[PDB]
């Protein structure tokens, strides 16, 4: 039942194509761009004085469902540090998330440090190492330099039994000064979205279910994440 990390290290692993791009920057939206067909992401994640995530997903469109379905291996995590000992807020800070064109992989990759609040008033470090590769043959919007910058809120169902998370989030680019691409017409209005991860962190096996909705006009997601060990 519950999740053997804590929920806030799992929230970046956890669709930017439903970043919202401002209109004087719709050329640069690579996530959008590649759907239908999608992206493969993949993460190294590394917690400082801690262990490390490696996450790779599929992003791409099943019928009207945007669907994420992610694979997470931890590794070299401390039995009694601020993952595996649960000593992390539950909330998180805004993040720019910045993003420069892998023009060889005909992709993307991006870098940035989330900083999780420790319950003793300390910061846990996750630096993101990211990269992105379409999955179709088709061409792609590969873009300048940018960055998306992201808001988030956490919270509870208070009829729901299992662990979970409730997560709110609006995410913008931002950073350089009609339709660029068919696949961002996809985004138009409010898509529905499915999350599938499964996880082993140290041994502890662990999967996770979400679904909502995504708004790419407004940057906004919507989703309930349940803990289904």
């Amino acid at each position: 039942g519950k999740l053997p990390v804590p929920w806030p290290t799992l929230v970046t692993t956890l669709v930017q194509c439903f970043s919202r791009y401002p209109d004087h920057m719709k050329r640069h939206d690579f996530f959008k761009s590649a759907m239908p067909e999608g992206y493969v992401q993949e993460r190294t994640i590394s917690f400082k004085d801690d262990g490390k995530y490696k996450t790779r997903a599929v992003v791409k469109f099943e019928g009207d469902t945007l669907v994420n379905r992610i694979e997470l291996k931890g590794t070299d995590f401390k039995e009694d540090g601020n993952i595996l000992g649960h000593k992390l807020e539950y909330n998180f800070n805004s993040h720019n998330v910045y993003i420069t064109a892998d023009k060889q992989k005909n992709g993307i990759k991006a870098n940035f440090t989330v900083r999780h609040n420790v319950e003793d008033g300390s910061v846990q470090l996750a630096d993101h190492y990211q990269q992105n590769t379409p999955i179709g043959d088709g061409p792609v919007l590969l873009p300048d330099n940018h960055y998306l910058s992201t808001q988030t809120v956490l919270s509870k169902d208070p009829n729901e039994k299992r662990d979970h998370m409730v997560l709110l989030e609006f995410v913008t680019a931002a950073g350089i000064t009609g339709s660029a691409s068919q696949g961002e017409e996809l985004f138009t209005g409010v898509v529905p979205i499915l999350v599938e991860l499964d996880g082993d962190v140290n041994g502890h096996k662990f999967s996770v279910r979400g679904e909502g909705e995504g708004d790419a006009t407004i940057g906004k997601l919507t989703l309930k994440f349940i803990s289904t060990t």
